[PDB]
């Protein structure tokens, strides 16, 4: 069978460091090849993204992925919550 498990959190980026004007989470060097992954924010990690408002992407092959300037605002306000992610891997066992 498969035997799944899920990651401890990851939260290596921030919305305001590094230099890619966003937040951006990767599970390279955690697992090769993910069968789920869970995208939340920090300050609300109850709320799945179809309870979140904002312009993010989040899936199995690229990781998560927010842009500060794709999230609600006029002038200069407005950028993305700090996310975290945890990884569902699965390995082949007999678990
Ligand atoms: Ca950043
Ligand atoms: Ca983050
Ligand atoms: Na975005």
């Amino acid at each position: 069978a498969l035997c799944c498990l899920w990651s401890d959190w990851i939260n290596e980026d921030h919305p305001s460091s590094g230099s890619d004007d966003g937040d951006r989470e990767t599970f390279d060097g955690v697992c090769g090849a993910p069968e789920d992954i869970e995208c939340r924010s920090v300050k609300d990690p109850h709320l799945s993204l179809e309870q979140l408002s904002q312009k993010v992407q989040c899936d199995v092959s690229v990781g998560f992925i927010c842009k500060n300037e794709d999230q609600f605002g006029n002038g200069p306000f407005g950028l993305c919550y700090d996310y975290k992610i945890r990884v569902n891997c699965c390995w082949p066992m007999d678990c």
